[PDB]
């Protein structure tokens, strides 16, 4: 019964109010939605921002405003900023890093996506990692394929990533890795042999796989991610009313597998973050 | 005692005479070099072509000229044409497919490469797969990562790929998949579970991993790829004097593992190809 960190990916770059009005687009919406999720048991907020038309942006002032709002209203919660390539190109994707958030997301490989290639050129990957060292930001590696995990290990090896990489297995992405239990256990095998038996890791499923990946991760000793960024539904026929509702579904799974939900303090201890 | 097919990748896109003067660039060189490798025991020729200045190109007329040369000088040999993204962009990479070769290489996912993203967008992948059905070309799926194998399965399921996908494990590419034994064995577990205990597969290592992946493949029931496309050295100390010398090393490993080098007819049989 080891503590389980729940991350909430609140907004992403694709979901719109038409997909689900619960999707927080504005700053006010985002702070409220995260506050509910924080209370529901999320300890990390994975953050995207949108512009005034509601479109994905990497604008650093918008990130600063959300970071500040979450530190005000969700004090203690771990703030994770997105270097996602759906929201900008090249070094623009790291323009928010000097804000010194606790964590940032990092892709270390490329892969196909539903309608396109997800491009993460090696030079960019290196630059984002070095910026993260520069600002003592703890990365979360969004592993879309197995080699991505091996590359995190290499980068640890040669000092491009600090300490023990924290990898997220991302499954259920059309054209990338489906939600496959065999591959999932192999990912767990890989993280443990390369990083050590107690290296923390987590996983996220897109759409209907979200709840599945929650159960796989929670039942196996991993940490979980959920939220509207990845999936807007409770089941096939029902929209999720809030990010907090999705977090609750993960907490239920923690109860089922007899694992306590990690407090923000515990999450910080486990991931080697500043006490804050 | 199970036959092992040896594939020789003769030229590729990047090697030059400065890397190794044995690298065949002109039509006449590629014919001689390939004949040599054919006599040493290779039964598939994986072909790229180069322009008058020695630069990569997808020119279908150059391909037409080489295919004819190999069909005349190496009758029986399986001709495999490259749809590689270093020699062309978009549908240009499939402009040689109407020549109706036995085989063409096919990437069904994207991944990073030593200096850049190796882009294979889903629509292009499907377009090329479709052209392969249309000209009754057998694909060899060049799998740079785990999900590429799982996509090949999904493509067989819905009819995009015909028959049983013939997958090549590509390892030792910087920024993609290292030559890792654990992973290699999981790749075998994976082909077997998804495609059948007796579905054929092959493996290719780049640079020093070439001979390594030859041993792993041959000792494991697989088929072997070699050639100056992937590696120009015999060892630390010496350049390979020919494509044939690299095939020769594979042939020695089959002896080591008491497996007979497949004849060209056996290769055609194993891979479901047409008769000559
Ligand atoms: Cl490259
Ligand atoms: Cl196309
Ligand atoms: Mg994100
Ligand atoms: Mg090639």
């Amino acid at each position: 019964g080891k503590p389980c960190i729940i991350c909430v990916a609140i907004t992403g770059s694709l979901p719109t109010k038409e997909n689900n009005p619960a999707v927080p687009i504005t700053l006010a919406e985002q702070v409220e939605s995260t506050h509910e999720a924080f209370e529901a048991g999320a300890s990390i907020a994975h953050c995207h921002v949108r512009d005034d038309e509601g479109r994905p942006t990497s604008d650093p002032d918008r990130f600063a405003a959300l970071k500040e709002g979450l530190e005000r209203h969700c004090p203690g919660m771990i703030v994770q900023l997105s270097t996602g390539g759906r929201s900008g190109a090249g070094q623009a994707r790291g323009a928010m890093l000097p804000l010194c958030p606790d964590m940032a997301s990092l892709s270390v490989g490329s892969n196909n996506f539903p309608t396109r290639v997800y491009e993460n050129p090696p030079d960019l990957v290196d630059w984002l990692a070095a910026e993260m060292l520069k600002y003592d930001i703890k990365p979360e590696i969004e592993a879309f394929d197995l080699s991505h995990i091996l590359q995190a290990k290499r980068m640890a090896g040669d000092g491009r990533l600090a300490g023990t990489p924290y990898v997220q297995f991302v499954m259920g992405v059309r054209n990338a890795m489906p939600a496959d239990r065999d591959v999932f256990d192999y990912y767990i095998h890989t993280v443990r042999r390369l990083f050590g038996e107690d290296a923390p890791w987590c996983a996220a499923g897109i759409g209907p796989s979200q709840i599945v990946l929650n159960e796989w991760a929670i039942s196996s000793g991993g940490h979980a991610r959920t939220g509207l960024e990845d999936n807007v539904r409770l089941d096939r026929d029902r929209l999720a009313p809030s990010n907090a509702a999705l977090v609750g579904r993960a907490v239920e799974l923690c109860e089922k597998y007899e694992r306590p939900v990690a407090t923000w303090r515990q999450a910080r201890q486990i991931l080697g973050l500043r006490m804050v």
